[PDB]
């Protein structure tokens, strides 16, 4: 319990230091099961827990000296905090001077200080290894930056037709507790954000209990660790007061921010359930705070002497009340959301995983991102993935005529698109997540998978074009194979699949003539 204060907030905060990974909290920073609050547009109160550990001691390594010039955000000392992650030590935002005093290396617990800096002024300034910050001011930084890197998550549909650029946003149809699909499981384990942080929302008779104990679990499949280790729970009980869950997005974000702001990139992932919020024109207001909260998300050049980026990337799971997606809360976070993952029943029932419609998502970001595929990739990238959603596209036009006249009038032409999307849809969408290989799809296997099928799709067009029967071509040897490819590790083996399928479908124009 803190001091009180006049206007729009009575200083709601958090605190930032070492153990903040690891760990449970709830909307407003206390520990795994702390209890009951109320709301204001103007002030709040609490009770009785605290949110970083006093007694514990962490190891410090001083990484400025006496003497230096130092500026809000510089980095002062590294505490290494998990297996995967070495906490930065950072002066807090608004602090700036000349290093008067710095700790040795040794164990230090967060209260004490481990660094003193003199300002311009001549005020003394204490630093601690933990800083505090109001979570509904957003945290700053020198510039943020254009979308360009993209958020890779290894998933082919994402990656290549809907991706998620670094400091993006992103909307996907909630809740993450549904077992119907494991793509937001995937997203939380392969994307390459060295941070997590997750607003489990809602949670209900056992999706606390999921959350509870499986987590600890958990492997980061990249280290073989435990995922907790790179992670920050921010729990959302159905038994916790509207004030708090109203708040767990700005607290989730504020300590993403501060994540950012050591260089690293992060990912915050917010779970959402029916009608998350009653707390907090008011149709229209509610709409302009939740763009405030997605306008949060950003790469960013951080504060500090030394030039630095690193990032939050935003996505949001979204659960209309009815399951009408025609809600307000949908259309809202559409207005403000670069990109849409529409998870589809439809597809899920057919076991087409993931079960992302190819039609009904988007990314604003593909123009964005381009230039890093083709500079670190593939100089192809774009051409190849507006080819095959092209085909993708004409593959529906062509599904809906055959569904009013049917098949048998087919032309062999446009059976030769209907094979070729068909290869896509199999050999490329869909993907295995409970595959040792196929569950991560890294860049380099991306736009080599899509050359072997887009040089199939010119060599069977090719073929048509010079009288081959399609049947022919559906039974081409080659095509298990790339059918098979997803479950290949060796990149160069799925290259050689290009010469493989022309030198078939030259035994073909010779077994045929012309």
């Amino acid at each position: 319990p803190g001091e009180p204060v006049v206007g729009t907030g009575a200083s709601l905060s958090v605190e930032l230091g070492p153990r903040l990974l690891t760990s449970i909290y709830d909307g407003i920073q206390r520990p795994l099961e702390v209890i009951r609050e109320k709301t204001g547009d103007f002030i709040a109160r609490g009770v009785t827990a605290p949110a970083l550990p006093r007694d514990k001691k962490w190891h410090f390594i001083p990484k400025a000296k006496v003497g230096d010039k130092v500026v809000g955000g510089d980095i002062i000392g590294e505490v290494p905090e998990t297996s995967i992650i070495v906490h930065k030590i950072m002066v807090p935002p608004g602090i700036e001077g000349e290093i008067v005093e710095i700790a040795e290396e040794g164990d230090y617990t967060i209260e004490e200080v481990i660094a003193k800096v003199k300002t311009p002024s001549g005020e003394i300034k204490e630093l601690k290894m933990y800083q505090r910050w109001p979570v509904r001011v957003k945290r700053p930084y020198k510039e943020k930056l254009p979308p360009e890197v993209p958020l890779i998550t290894g998933q082919r549909v994402i990656d290549t037709f809907f991706p998620q650029a670094k400091g993006g946003t992103a909307a996907i149809p909630g809740p993450f507790g549904s077992g119907k699909t494991v793509t937001q499981h995937q997203l939380a384990k392969w994307s390459d954000a060295q941070v997590v942080i997750y607003i489990g929302c809602g949670e209900r008779g056992n999706e606390m209990t999921d959350v509870l104990e499986e987590f600890p679990k958990l492997k980061d499949p990249k280290t073989g660790k435990p995922l907790m280790e790179r992670t920050v729970l921010i729990a959302n009980t159905s038994n916790m007061p509207v004030a708090a869950r109203e708040a767990s997005i700005y607290t989730g974000i504020t300590i993403a921010e501060y994540f950012r702001d050591m260089g690293y990139d992060v990912a915050l992932m917010a779970d959402s359930t029916s009608r998350w919020a009653e707390a907090l024109g008011y149709p229209a207001y509610l709409a302009s705070k939740l763009a405030e909260f997605y306008e949060r998300a950003g790469r960013v050049v951080t504060l500090g002497s030394d030039y630095r980026v690193g990032s939050v990337s935003v996505i949001g799971a979204v659960s209309p009340p009815g399951g009408d997606f025609s809600e307000p809360v949908v259309q809202n976070t559409l207005r403000v959301v670069k990109v849409f993952w529409a998870l589809d029943a439809d597809l899920a029932r057919r076991r087409h995983f993931p079960a992302i419609n190819w039609l009904t998502s988007y990314s604003l970001y593909v123009d964005a991102v381009k230039d890093w595929w083709h500079k670190n990739i593939d100089p192809e990238w774009k051409a190849m993935r507006d080819k095959a959603m092209a085909l993708l596209q004409k593959e529906s036009e062509l599904q809906e005529i055959v569904r009013i006249v049917g098949p048998d009038a087919l032309p062999e032409r446009e059976r030769a698109i209907l094979l070729v999307a068909r290869m896509l849809r199999e050999d490329y969408l869909q993907q295995d997540a409970f595959d040792e290989v196929d569950t991560y799809c890294p860049p380099e296997k991306q736009v080599t998978m899509m050359r072997v099928l887009l040089n199939f799709y010119d060599k069977t067009m090719e073929a048509i074009n010079r009288g081959v029967p399609l049947e022919e071509i559906a039974k081409l040897p080659v095509r298990e194979e790339i059918g098979r490819m997803k479950f290949e590790r060796d990149v160069s083996k799925i290259r050689s699949l290009i010469d493989k399928t022309n030198e078939q479908f030259e035994e073909l124009f010779k077994k045929y003539g012309a």
